């Protein structure tokens, strides 16, 4: 599922993430953009063979199961192909988890290269929330 701008901002707002450990919504809305593009089944595999999974590209190597990722730690609890579901309940869940590991959102390369310290509100302006 490829979800509308507002469409997933109402969803991650419903799901409490509007300033969760101090992030406000457009810091969210902007990483899943540029993560995945807004689109929940995206994959990408990396060079030490983990693979990122869905809409916040979380990766395998710590936070899910794969069955594919020797040393993969599986924090979340979760088979990586739960983060690809039209529901994003599980990525959303999975993604608190990450955000208080205690780097933040830094988690995201796309958040720190792309997202952090530029207008972030821009990404929820036109939504009625």
């Amino acid at each position: 599922k490829v979800f509308g701008r507002c469409e997933l901002a109402a969803a991650m707002k419903r799901f409490g993430l509007d300033n969760y450990r101090g992030y406000s919504l457009g810091n969210w809305v902007c990483a899943a953009k540029f993560e995945s593009n807004f689109n929940t089944q995206a994959t990408n595999r990396n060079t030490d063979g983990s693979t990122d999974y869905g809409i916040l590209q979380i990766n395998s190597r710590w936070w899910c199961n794969d069955g594919r990722t020797p040393g993969s730690r599986n924090l979340c609890n979760i088979p990586c192909s739960a983060l690809l579901s039209s529901d994003i309940t599980a990525s959303v869940n999975c993604a608190k988890k990450i955000v208080s590991d205690g780097n933040g959102m830094n988690a995201w390369v796309a958040w720190r290269n792309r997202c952090k310290g530029t207008d972030v509100q821009a990404w929820i302006r036109g939504c009625r929330l």
